[PDB]
């Protein structure tokens, strides 16, 4: 019998956040299957955390460690995840990250594993895509000041190749991006790389539809992985060039069945049809949390001697079984919703994965190629013209 | 205190508040600065920052001052210096990844002016600037911002 | 040349098909052009007359 420390942000809404409901769904679906962990049940302790208060995250992590957990699941903010990473590196318990965060190269920590795909590999995929599309002047539009280091391999890319990068910043609201779009139209920009949330992507698509940007002359590339959850119905007949990446392996039938089984439980939560988004779709954060709980349970299955003990924040005795269980974490090869899962032996980041290059046609969103870190970019549609 | 142990920063800040101080002169290190900023803002303590850190815009802490000058105004000064020198090709060399968050509108300056730009990053080793300086010599780039 | 209801449906379908650029100068023979909601069709460079 084990416990997991779930830390999630609360809204004072009707339902919880999708990360917390995905955590509960992961626990229930793992405990239903007797194939995985037949001799040990799994429990959890959720904690509802505020907006950007890492001390409150430190206190709730201290309360969870006073209870004692097998592993913790950190929040989505950068500062609170840094505090939880420092606490779990000090006390030797594993820390699992779902949202990407900025990391400092001079931070000697080892008790953290993030299953988000690394933005260096994502930027290399974006570089492969823009070299296939043969642009010369690309406008990169980012959301916030943390967006540059997610694209820092792309901004270093015109050192090696001929490429122009006029980089513009989104304002404090998405609805006030009309002067940015007028400056975009006046400068004759035609190939725009967007790096923001999917909500900001829907907002900038509505703002561009008010601006008349969606013609045949415009190509849009999105670094966000929630492109498949967007609504492309009033954009598909306009004849545009929207192209993105889908980490979620929706081709498999069992994965689609699990997606439908989670989505029918999401139907208690009502949608907002004015936002330009769909409903009944698993987000990348929720799917990554589900796969994280699966990978942690796979790491538990190789450990028969597992015992959860209480710990104190005022004494720096580390947890007893931290090193062997962390060694069991970093050698996993579990096939989750996001395909293969394998972390880096030097950082622990998920820098090796599989990506679905989805694009937009008038039929709708459609996969046209695959991307991998080893062979680069395949492009099955362009691979059909392969001579003998 | 040691390097980049924000848990140790929270523990020693808790010990100093257990003693009780009028103010806290915080560290010059980003994760510990964020932890001490959360500690002091949640406890009503004045906290002083003397080195620049990356600041998240969504953070609602107002219980601190930063005596280091804000790097947006330094980037405005650097842009004014570059526009005074009438340059066209500028190479920017940065070591830590937060330098791009530091140098914001210098990167955003080709959208506003006719200033062509290229950046390069120093590697994690100090001595390995020789391939970078060899690339600077081979690129025939005469205006370097460090 | 149609009714204003058909004109509004035509303009909605043309905005959906990306016909709202600077390269379009539609002239409507109907006398109820002022009754249209032109707010989603603004900021697009069209020239309704
Ligand atoms: C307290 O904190 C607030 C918030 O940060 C500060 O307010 C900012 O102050 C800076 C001071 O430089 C302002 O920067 C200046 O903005 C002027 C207006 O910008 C226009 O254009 C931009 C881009 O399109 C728009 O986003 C903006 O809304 C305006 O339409 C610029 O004209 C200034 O440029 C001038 O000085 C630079 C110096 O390098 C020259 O190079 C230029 O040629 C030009 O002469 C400059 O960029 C910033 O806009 C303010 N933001 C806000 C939110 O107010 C306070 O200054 C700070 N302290 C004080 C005193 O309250
Ligand atoms: C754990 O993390 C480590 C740090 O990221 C990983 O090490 C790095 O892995 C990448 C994987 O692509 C290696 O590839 C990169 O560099 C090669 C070689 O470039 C050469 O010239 C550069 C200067 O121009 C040097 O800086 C390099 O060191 C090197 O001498 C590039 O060819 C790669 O790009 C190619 O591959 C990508 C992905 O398919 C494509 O998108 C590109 O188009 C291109 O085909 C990368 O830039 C990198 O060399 C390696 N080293 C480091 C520290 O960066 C490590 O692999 C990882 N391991 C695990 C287990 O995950
Ligand atoms: C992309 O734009 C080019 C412009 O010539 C067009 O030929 C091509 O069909 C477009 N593809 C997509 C994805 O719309
Ligand atoms: C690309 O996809 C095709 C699909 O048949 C596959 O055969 C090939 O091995 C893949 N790799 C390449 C060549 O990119
Ligand atoms: C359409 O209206 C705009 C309003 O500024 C005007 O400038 C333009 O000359 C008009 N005619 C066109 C675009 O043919």
């Amino acid at each position: 019998v084990l416990r997991f420390g779930g830390i999630f942000e609360y809204v004072e809404s009707g339902p919880m956040g999708a990360e917390e409901l995905a955590f509960r769904f992961a626990v229930n679906t793992i405990n239903r299957n007797r194939t995985l962990l037949p001799n040990t049940t799994l429990t959890y302790d959720t904690q509802k955390i505020n907006l950007y208060d890492s001390f409150e995250a430190s206190k709730k992590a201290c309360d969870q460690l006073s209870l004692g957990v097998a592993a913790i699941f950190g929040p989505s903010h950068s500062s609170s995840a840094n505090a939880v990473q420092s606490i779990c590196n000090a006390l030797g318990v594993p820390h699992i990250q779902t949202r990407w965060k900025h990391q400092v190269s001079d931070n000697k920590d080892s008790f953290y594993v993030s299953l988000y795909p690394d933005f260096s590999s994502l930027s290399r995929a974006i570089l492969d895509l823009v070299q296939f599309f043969k642009w010369k002047t690309v406008t990169v539009v980012y959301d916030d000041s943390t967006g540059l280091i997610r694209l820092q391999e792309l901004i270093k890319a015109p050192s090696r190749y001929n490429l122009r990068l006029k980089i513009r910043q989104l304002p404090a609201d998405t609805k006030d991006a009309k002067p940015l779009l007028k400056e975009m139209k006046r400068g004759k920009e035609f190939h725009v790389i967007f790096d923001c949330s999917h909500e900001m992507a829907a907002g900038i698509l509505k703002q561009a539809l008010a601006m008349g940007m969606m013609t045949e002359y415009y190509h849009y590339i999105f670094t966000t992985l929630d492109l498949f959850a967007l609504d492309v119905e009033p954009y598909r007949y306009s004849g545009v060039n929207m192209t993105g990446f889908r980490i979620l392996n929706t081709e498999n039938t069992q994965v689609s069945s699990i997606i439908e089984k989670w989505s029918m439980e999401r139907l208690q939560a009502p949608p907002k049809p004015d936002s330009g988004l769909l409903d009944g779709f698993m987000t990348t954060d929720a799917a990554l949390m589900y796969d994280a709980v699966h990978v942690v349970s796979v790491a538990v299955q190789q450990f028969p001697q597992m015992t959860v003990s209480s710990l104190q924040c005022n004494r720096h005795k580390p947890w007893r079984f931290g090193t062997r269980f962390m060694s069991l974490i970093k050698e996993a090869h579990w096939e989750g919703l996001t395909g293969r899962i394998t972390f880096n032996k030097t950082n622990g980041l998920r820098t090796d994965f599989d990506l679905d290059v989805i694009s937009l046609k008038e039929e709708g969103l459609e996969k046209i190629g695959t991307w991998d870190p080893a062979s680069g970019l395949n492009m099955t549609e362009s691979q059909k013209g392969k001579p003998a």
